[PDB]
């Protein structure tokens, strides 16, 4: 179930932070994600290799130039053949969540198109464009953080690359005492099923503490309700 | 008004995405903006070099060891000196947005914490971390590249390394005509006013389309009720 990721980037270096180190650079190594850039500056023809261009209406602001973009993105279209989904990073996109990026991983080939400047031509959102997604709401520099994110994101999903709506519960290592914080006994006391309902609830209390938004998207199990009315109680002393 | 980012990494040349490229490269080469790195593994003394360690209460994962990760926030809070607010970016931190990327510009030294494996400690959460921040509700192998997108988003409020609640508007740039699709006229006039109307009126008609939880927190000006009443009215035909 490999995975294939066109770019279109005029820093494609910058993707050597996900291909060559950890858990992704593992991934591409062994050829379960390959990761293929297009630099529209490579796409240019005029001696000085000009790859933004003058907003209509003015403004203070560049656009990424359109002839050396769209070539890339055709060229990345050809070589991607028939079925790979081209997405845009922006904030005026879709807002990526963990569902969202589940449903990102069920495709083979994605292509991500990665804007620098004011930003690119709403005719090539058009004409160009299947999904425009977004990793947040802010502003960056670039669009290649936010595809970096996504495809991290879904190379998790990958089988090979690694060895329920609630927040992580909270997690302990050496050394048993910390500046004076000791490691909960549940967790020392090798009892399973103990540990799993208290790493549960623990979830389920963080979940509400922090992000209580979170729990109304879910269909709560017997047990989880009955774990998160006892944090409930217990938090109101 | 220039800024200090302390970063933890265990993969500390990912950092060269920002680094060396774009307008966050320029910021640090004009010396706008310094990111410095320190590495858990640079703190072991054991052969291997070891940066993880076991959970405590069994599970398939590993952790962040304690003794070279706490060491080396050490030292990076050493030479930060003191006002430096120590970030840890996981899942389960505060989500980031735009007004929280504002507020996190503020500080003129920061610290970021990047986990990797399971996660760190929870007693170091308490006894080292300021604050948690989420870059999305989504999980990846990482906090790099989230520390990156912190970065990346808060650079652009620093004096010197750039040149309302709302979606962008539109843009367009050369040709004329692109796959028969044609620029707007009002955007060719050169009325600077029916311009500023123009794109203001998209912007309040794309974000009541695609993000209209997003104009609720919003206190439109007299003119801004008018475009989207404008822009509602068109819409309904
Ligand atoms: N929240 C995001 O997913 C996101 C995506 C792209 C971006 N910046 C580059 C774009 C902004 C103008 C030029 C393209 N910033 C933020
Ligand atoms: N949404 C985020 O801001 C985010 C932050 C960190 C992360 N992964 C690394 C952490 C997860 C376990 C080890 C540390 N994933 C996602």
């Amino acid at each position: 179930s490999h995975m294939w990721i066109g770019v279109i980037s005029l820093f494609p270096e910058m993707f050597k932070a996900i291909t060559e180190f950890g858990v992704t650079g593992r991934a591409v190594k062994h050829n379960l994600l390959k990761v293929e850039c297009w630099n529209p500056r490579d796409f240019t023809f005029d001696k000085h290799k000009t790859v933004d261009d003058r907003p209509y209406g003015g403004g203070p602001g560049m656009l990424m130039m359109v002839q050396p973009l769209r070539d890339a993105i055709h060229t990345a279209k050809a070589a991607a053949g028939e079925g790979a989904k081209v997405i845009y990073l922006s904030p005026q996109g879709r807002k990526l969540d963990q569902g969202g990026v589940t449903e990102l991983a069920q495709n083979q080939k994605l292509i991500l198109v990665c804007g620098r400047y004011e930003g690119i031509d709403e005719r090539l959102i058009q004409t160009e464009i299947d999904e425009e997604w977004s990793i947040g709401d802010y502003v960056l520099t670039g669009g290649e953080l936010p595809a970096m994110t996504l495809i991290d994101a879904v190379a998790r999903f990958i089988p090979g690359v690694l060895g329920d709506g609630l927040l992580d519960c909270p997690h302990y290592t050496r050394p048993e005492v910390l500046e004076g914080l000791t490691v909960p006994p549940v967790l020392m006391s090798g009892h399973h099923e103990e540990i799993r309902k208290w790493r549960l609830k623990q979830s389920l209390q963080r979940t509400w503490l922090r992000r209580p938004e979170l729990l109304e998207g879910l269909a709560l199990t017997d047990e989880q309700r009955k774990l998160l009315k006892e944090a409930q109680a217990e938090h109101n002393s």
